[PDB]
């Protein structure tokens, strides 16, 4: 009767505090930047557009019509690195080709049977495959759904899913809303999992890059 | 040599706190309360008498017969929810019916292909599949079984294995015990794995409601 | 504008952080001791001379051709435990046959479909295959690679790569270079993800064990 006590007291302490870490959270995402270089909509019909080639040359392709209608927002080739990715019990990789404050462009993907969680958003993502398989499943539904090449699945800001990638699925990703919250769940597993010290070296090393790019186009269009 | 013989003190000092926290788990385990409302073979008897047909109108049939024969003891269709749950490198889904100190009760199940850790038990548990297929792979041994909907999978007090499920299993679990030792578990991956401080919040929440409720009832008892 | 900088500041701290953890691991690693009573040859031919029989008749050829060609640096049969081992999202049980500060033999294997990180290598690691497959996928490129019963997979002193196992794959693993910057790995998901301290508590066990065994030989070989 008393530890039950307790243990409801402890309870509703832990759930006072997740609270104010979820509302602290959709804070920093509501009052984020909301200067945009970059549309999912472009991203999503460039994507879609390669995406019945192979996935190496849609992924040259799309590097160069990024490049081609966005000079100085795109790292260049000897900037681009496939960087490991272990987050939510899932493994990929990613090459990352812009990222700001406020959005980021990447080629995710797979070359083994993986899955976990999608991640909590508090940004808004969208995944236009290229090759493989997606599969999506949403919170509160007992059923899931498949996504071929071709297809967008737009991860809005409040969805929780589960993801799975079959083996040798690629997909273009652009993010848009408070990109360094995302860091965290994509360095979790990196943590607290694989210890892979180099992977986190690679991706802050190669977020700083594209930070600086940034910051010097910016001074470049202003100078 | 001296570097051997650091690493075998640090070794036995590991040693020695794992076999501490293990003492201290065990101790609360058995010290702890054994006032009973349900019993395993009720619930693994209720869930495969249903096990037969579509999982979703075996849960509502399940639900309704457990508020048939303990009504103060099973949540309201207003508190009832799906809830993720990230542990030992599996992903499921939960909608927990009973909680109490000692006992809870829930609909377990993932829609898609997964399997991790089953986690080390310090208390008691039992899944009977209503659909899909559960492998196990117990500790010591180098083969797995395979359960099909029907079957019961009891989890004993020492056991620690390797669970997996298949997409689209779902199954009715009771577990009496020591609960709030399972927490720990429950909630390890979706802390430093998943960054789901949401669904941190909906787990929470629903055992609180759950431990509400049945001080509610024994209040009113 | 000014957030820019402020991250690209915390990236570089980051950055300087994981690049100091890095170096250390690689001279740690480098100048130790070079004291090696195996070597990677010898267990890969052990292995797949007996790949082609049962994997457990496998297994007790094995011990027995070790413990006759190397007397004293095999545990007993009353030492010899299986302990399950998670890491990197991986799931699989090891039998340790042979621990030092500088080199390890084991049996590792799983019953069920598992995969992950292969763990940032920073010692040398062999591994033959006695039954199913190992799918490897090296870091940098896009597709993976197949190895079957007889295979040996090196796994080098810089590589991370992600490993996959099916069902029923069982395998001798013999690592040669500083052992100890392997445990932290082979423990993370004992830590944060399992809480299974009874399996970090066997795990401890059989490595004191291993490392009190190579003590006495080396007591009685000197005295």
């Amino acid at each position: 009767s008393v530890d039950t006590m307790a243990l409801w007291l402890g309870l509703r302490a832990v759930l006072v505090v997740a609270g104010l870490a979820v509302l602290l959270q959709l804070i920093r995402g509501w009052l984020s930047s909301k200067s945009y270089v970059f549309n999912r909509e472009e991203i999503a019909r460039l994507a879609k557009e390669h995406s019945g080639l192979d996935y190496e040359v849609a992924f040259s392709k799309i590097i160069v019509e990024l490049r081609k209608k966005h000079p100085g927002h795109i790292l260049q080739d000897e900037d681009l690195q496939w960087v490991f990715v272990n987050a939510g019990g899932w493994m990929g990789s990613m090459c990352l080709l812009h990222a700001s404050l406020t959005e980021y462009v990447l080629l995710f993907g797979t070359a083994v049977d993986t899955g976990g969680h999608s991640g909590r958003y508090w940004a808004e993502i969208s995944d236009t495959i290229l090759s493989g398989t997606f599969r999506q499943w949403k919170e509160g539904t007992t059923k899931s759904e498949i996504f071929y090449p071709g297809d967008t699945i737009v991860h809005e800001v409040g969805e929780a899913t589960s993801v799975q990638w079959s083996s040798g699925t690629w997909m273009v990703e652009y993010g848009r809303g408070f990109i360094p919250s995302t860091l965290a769940f994509a360095l979790a597993d990196t943590i607290f999992s694989t210890q892979d010290f180099l992977t986190l070296f690679y991706t802050v090393k190669v977020y700083s890059k594209a930070l600086l790019l940034e910051a010097s186009t910016h001074l470049s269009q202003l100078g």
